[PDB]
Parts: C-alpha cells; sequence; structure tokens
DNA sequence: AACTATTTATAAG
DNA sequence: TCTTATAAATAGT
C-alpha cells in the first residue's frame, strides 16, 4: 500500500492518473446506473489539460448546478481527509 | 454478493447504496487528486433532483476554467465506459 | 502491458 | 450503525 501523499516519481503519477481516473469514471458509471442519478466529472491535471465524464449531457448538470439556490452537500479534499482521520484503522 | 450494474428497484436500498457509494467517489478523487497533483470536481444530482457537490480545491475556480477551455480534451459518458468494459473479457 | 500480491470498496445482517 | 464475507481496485513486479 501507499499513503494518500503526492508522487514525487513522474513517470508513476502519470500512469497512477490515466488508469486511477478511469477508476473514479467506472465508480461514477456504476453509481449513475444503480441509483439512478446525474453525475459530471472535471479533471484537470498538473499542466491544465481537461478529463471530463457525464453520465448524460455534461453542460446540462453544470448548468442545472449554477441555478441551483438550496443549500446542499458540499465536499473537498479537507472535508474527506478529516472524515477518514476521524475512523481509526 | 457481487451485483449487476442496474437500477436498484428498491427504493431505501438506492438510497443507502447512494449516500455511501458516491462517498466512495468522493474517496477516489480526494486521492486522485492529491496522488498525481491535479483539480477535481464531482457534481451529482439525485433523482429528486438534490445536489451534492465535490471539489478538491474551489468548484467555482474549477468551472470557470472548464468554460474557458477550448482544446479538445477526453470526453466519456455511460456509452462509452460500458463499451469500453463490454471491449473486455 | 500483464500478473499478482494487497488493499480497499461495499453488500447483507 | 456495525461487522463481515465477497468482491473489486490497483501497487508492486
Amino acid at each position: 500500500k501507499i499513503q494518500i501523499q503526492r508522487i514525487t516519481d513522474e513517470r508513476n503519477r502519470q500512469v497512477t492518473f490515466t488508469k486511477r481516473k478511469f477508476g473514479l469514471m467506472k465508480k461514477a458509471y456504476e453509481l449513475s446506473v444503480l441509483c439512478d442519478c446525474e453525475i459530471a466529472l472535471i479533471i484537470f491535471n498538473h499542466s491544465n489539460k481537461l478529463f471530463q465524464y457525464a453520465s448524460t449531457d455534461m453542460d446540462k448538470v453544470l448548468l442545472k448546478y449554477t441555478e441551483y439556490n438550496e443549500p446542499h452537500e458540499s465536499r473537498t479534499n479537507a472535508d474527506i481527509i478529516e472524515t477518514l482521520r476521524k475512523k481509526g484503522f
């Protein structure tokens, strides 16, 4: 196992990335179908190249999002760090 | 114990798979975010159009960057991933 | 790439 | 909530 930290190697991160992201798209695709929901993923690498996923119409979702006015779940890496760290392994 | 990628017809099933499988997505994203040094943004509407969001850093900054993006880029759908797991066995 | 030793993700109870 | 048995994810080789 590795602990979650910046892959300092260059050929490593560009491989982990290229596959770990397909994972994210997979898990999303699956959740998308199972629970019947719209999803939209957006990934910029360190060199600002775009990679995107959407169960359906990407921009229709990103729009719906801007219009949303109620409060709603909003997580950051910090939120998730402190939800796994408050979870003694 | 494994499941088929198909609409959970039960109501309090999907509403549980969802609530946890999505924290997985956020997790997997959070990890990829840190490891390979990249900006990521998740947008999920459930079937009743309640919003859930994740962003490694600033959601707005990423959604902007996205609308500015002009080059071609990786652009997946459920179809693309169906036909990438169907052409695999 | 491909293989497998390991770890993680999660379905049922 | 909380295991736990089964399964998927991916780091090492």
